[PDB]
């Protein structure tokens, strides 16, 4: 038991939190998935020749008390902050998610990746540069993804893992 990585997926409702995690774990794209469902997913992967286990909480951000939600927030090593490129509101909402993570971790150095999802859609409302600058503002990687095509799906989770390794040394 050498390396396990605890990852948390956060972001506005309907940006593709669920779709992204399932696409990663089950290698399929989900049409519909209950927006109120918050669950943890485990899968063994090799990343850069190093076999490790990913332990990934897909957040739904409901109100009811969860002991598991709390555990992941406190012990979680890295966070995906997801918006959608066709959803200007979800992009504007990123800052709320960043600040909560800062508070939870009580630090400015928290492994994170900015992810722009639904990049397979022509109706973009959020420019590469827009997202690029925010991620630059935060000093974090920005990756464009599609849960429907798998574009960037591996790079999003793997980049985050790599961010976590840099935090280890
Ligand atoms: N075209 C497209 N649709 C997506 C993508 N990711 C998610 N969706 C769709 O967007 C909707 C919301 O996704 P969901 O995973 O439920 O979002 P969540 O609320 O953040 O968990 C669903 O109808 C998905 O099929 C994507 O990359 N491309
Ligand atoms: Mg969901």
């Amino acid at each position: 038991g050498m390396t396990k990585y605890k990852l948390v997926v956060v972001g506005a409702d309907g940006v593709g939190k669920s779709a992204l995690t399932i696409q990663l774990i089950q290698n399929h794209f989900v049409d519909e998935y209950d927006p109120t469902i918050e669950d943890s997913y485990r899968k063994q992967v090799v990343i850069d020749g190093e076999t490790c286990l990913l332990d990934i909480l897909d957040t739904a951000g409901q109100e009811e008390y969860s002991a598991m939600r709390d555990q992941y927030m406190r012990t979680g090593e890295g966070f995906l902050c997801v918006f959608a490129i066709n959803n200007t509101k979800s992009f504007e909402d990123i800052h709320h998610y960043r600040e909560q993570i800062k508070r939870v971790k009580d630090s400015e150095d928290v492994p994170m990746v900015l992810v722009g999802n639904k990049c397979d859609l022509p109706s973009r409302t959020v420019d590469t540069k827009q997202a690029q600058d925010l991620a630059r503002s935060y000093g974090i990687p920005f990756i464009e993804t599609s849960a429907k095509t798998r574009q960037g799906v591996d790079d999003a989770f793997y980049t985050l893992v790599r961010e976590i390794r840099k935090h280890k040394e």
